C-alpha cells in the first residue's frame, strides 16, 4: 500500500529557477553545457513500484532516468555527463540525494511545500532553488 513518499509521485513542470548558473559553475559544468542546460525547462516524473523509486527528467536538452532503493548506493550518469556514486535517503519527509565523484560531493534535496515540489541543489556554499508545480 501507500507510503509517505507517494506525495512526490506524479508529473511535475519547472516553473522557477534561481542561481542555477552559479550552482553549475561550482559543480564544474563548462560554458556551453551551462547555457543549454540552464535554458531547459524539464518536466520531472516520479514513480514508485515496491521498494524501487524512479525519477525521470524529460526536456529539449537531455532526458535522464534513475531507479533506486532508499539507502542503497548506485551508479548515475548526470545530465552534464558526470559519472557519480549516488545514494538517496529520506530524512523526515525530505528526499536527500548525495552524488560523489572525483573527491567532490553535491546534495540535492527535494521537499513538498504547498502545491510545489521545491528542489534545493547545494555545492559547497552555493545553493540553487528549482521550483516545480504539477503538470
Ligand atoms: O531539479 C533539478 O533541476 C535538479 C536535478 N537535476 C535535473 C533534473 C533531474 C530530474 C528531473 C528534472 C530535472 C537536471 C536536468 C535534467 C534535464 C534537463 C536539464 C536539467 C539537472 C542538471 C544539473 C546540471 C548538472 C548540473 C544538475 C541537477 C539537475
Amino acid at each position: 500500500g501507500s507510503h509517505m513518499c507517494d506525495a512526490f509521485v506524479g508529473t511535475w513542470k519547472l516553473v522557477s529557477s534561481e542561481n542555477f548558473d552559479d550552482y553549475m559553475k561550482e559543480v564544474g559544468v563548462g560554458f556551453a553545457t551551462r547555457k543549454v542546460a540552464g535554458m531547459a525547462k524539464p518536466n520531472m516524473i516520479i514513480s514508485v513500484n515496491g521498494d524501487v523509486i524512479t525519477i525521470k527528467s524529460e526536456s529539449t536538452f537531455k532526458n535522464t532516468e534513475i531507479s533506486f532503493i532508499l539507502g542503497q548506493e548506485f551508479d548515475e550518469v548526470t545530465a552534464d555527463d558526470r559519472k557519480v556514486k549516488s545514494t538517496i535517503t529520506l530524512d523526515g519527509g525530505v528526499l536527500v540525494h548525495v552524488q560523489k565523484w572525483d573527491g567532490k560531493s553535491t546534495t540535492i534535496k527535494r521537499k513538498r511545500e504547498d502545491d510545489k515540489l521545491v528542489v534545493e541543489c547545494v555545492m559547497k556554499g552555493v545553493t540553487s532553488t528549482r521550483v516545480y508545480e504539477r503538470a
